[PDB]
């Protein structure tokens, strides 16, 4: 709560932000993130950042300017807190320290990903139904349980678009509460409406944040950042990583009335993989980019052996988990670690999900560049190619996740730009950078200050004018 993470609760607009270069003529759209940032002091101790109440800032770019519109995801508990003037829920996914008043209540802070799909915005905490807002004013209209159709009790915060359907994939784990091992496969519409939900169970309850679709099936990680009741008894936190037990990846049918049984589960040894580049299928083959990691990657959902973190266990690399689905029995055909660079919040091109795709972006952790007072490289790899470009923020910065936006509707895979906002730490400032995304190291062409210093955000997503009503 201080420092470069000093709480910011500030709503605003602005049009027309200064700027050092050219603004691409070419945008025409929205980049929306998101960042924690709790409307009121924390109920108990030492509260996590992961765990603040959700701002969703907005940066519209046309006609080469940027303009600025930061707004509240009003969740339920955002609104009874309101309401109350106080702190009425308790520690990250730990029902058990909530107020009596606010029991029963949807826990959202809708703060991990900001995403627009079928002209609506997605504020999504993994645990709870997805937010809806308006792109366009960013009033909230209320969580998303298409009519009473859902019946699973949560909707992940890294959904998916079938580009071929035009469909969001989605799950929603402990999907029958808290620590279930439960899961519901859910498919929406361009349109809006809920088109399947598949309930199924996974071999063990764990963190499943993220997942991979390829043109016939979810790809699902299971990976044992584990919880249970009785760690929120004894109020641990929510999740602990166990390096003893294996890990799985149901390969889960995209149609309609799939059963358990149809649910191929391969089997590998302890690592811990977290965000999810892409999956394609390769005849018989199914190719899964992870970012694999020896050891636990969260320092705050630890070893529950009581082993301290081993912070050079946790330096993720892409990798590719490929398995057959022709085959018989648990192995997987085979690991292959597809760079040495240490990376995480991987983008693709999104127009070009579950099909093999030649570009991703990462950011990246160079612990040979200075710091003067920590993801401090933005990276870029043709896998085509396996040319590998790094652009560096200098020694006194940090960057937050990358958003590839296409240079046109009908542009090449790759051909386009990133934006992504940029930590000036030593100054307590920000930027918005945007590159060339297939000429990166060349820096940005495009530096935006941004009047109003933002917090360390998490997902982010780009939609063009016409998706989000300011054509």
């Amino acid at each position: 709560f201080t420092g470069f993470n000093t709480p910011s609760r500030i709503e605003a607009d602005i049009a027309d932000l200064a700027h050092e270069g050219t603004i691409p003529q070419g945008l025409n759209g929205a980049f929306y993130r998101v960042q924690p940032d709790p409307q009121f002091p924390p109920r108990l101790d030492d509260d996590i950042a992961f765990n603040g109440d959700g701002m969703i800032t907005r940066f519209h770019i046309h006609d080469g300017q940027v303009d600025f519109r930061q707004r509240w995801a009003k969740t339920d508990k955002w609104k009874l807190e309101n309401a109350a003037g106080k702190a009425l829920f308790g520690a990250y996914r730990n029902p058990l320290t909530d107020d009596e008043a606010v029991k029963g209540e949807i826990r959202s802070t809708a703060n991990t990903n900001a995403f627009v799909f079928g002209g609506k915005l997605w504020a999504m905490k993994e645990d709870s139904p997805a937010l809806v807002m308006d792109p366009a004013t960013m009033e909230t209209f209320g969580f998303e349980k298409f009519g009473g159709k859902m019946t699973g009790q949560t909707f992940t915060a890294h959904p998916k678009v079938d580009p071929k359907t035009g469909n969001m994939v989605a799950i929603g784990y402990a999907a029958s509460g808290l620590c279930t091992d439960d899961v519901t496969y859910m498919e929406v519409s361009p349109e809006g409406e809920l088109v399947r939900e598949v309930w199924f169970k996974v071999p063990y309850y764990c963190m499943m944040h993220d997942f991979g679709i390829t043109e016939d099936y979810l790809v699902l990680h299971i990976v044992p950042s584990i919880g249970s009741w009785e760690r929120l008894e004894q109020g641990k936190p929510h999740f602990g990583f166990d390096t003893t037990m294996p890990v799985h990846l149901g390969i889960i049918p995209r149609r309609d009335g799939v059963r358990q049984e149809d649910i191929r589960w391969f089997t590998r040894d302890n690592c811990f993989a977290f965000h999810v580049l892409n999956a394609w299928q390769e005849g018989t083959k199914i190719h899964f980019v992870t970012c694999e990691a020896k050891n636990n990657m969260f320092p705050f959902f630890p070893d529950v052996h009581g082993a301290p973190f081993n912070g050079m266990e946790a330096m993720s690399h892409p990798t590719d988990w490929v398995v057959d689905m022709a085959s018989n029995g648990e192995d997987f055909a085979g690991i292959v670690k597809l760079s040495d660079t240490a990376a995480e919040f991987p983008r693709i091109d999104d127009r070009f999900t579950g099909q093999k795709t030649r570009h991703g972006w990462f950011l990246e952790m160079d612990m040979k560049r200075p710091v003067e007072l920590l993801m401090n490289c933005l990276f870029h790899k043709d896998f085509e190619t396996g040319r590998e470009q790094h652009w560096w923020c200098g020694p006194v910065s940090s960057l937050q996740e990358p958003c590839f936006v296409p240079r046109a509707k009908d542009a090449p895979e790759g051909d386009g730009w990133i934006v992504q906002v940029c930590n000036r730490l030593e100054e307590q400032r920000s930027d918005l950078l945007i590159f060339d995304a297939l000429d990166i190291e060349k820096g940005p062409v495009a530096t935006v200050n941004i009047p109003i210093r933002l917090r360390f955000g998490l997902h982010g997503n780009w939609a063009n004018a016409d998706e989000i009503g300011l054509a």
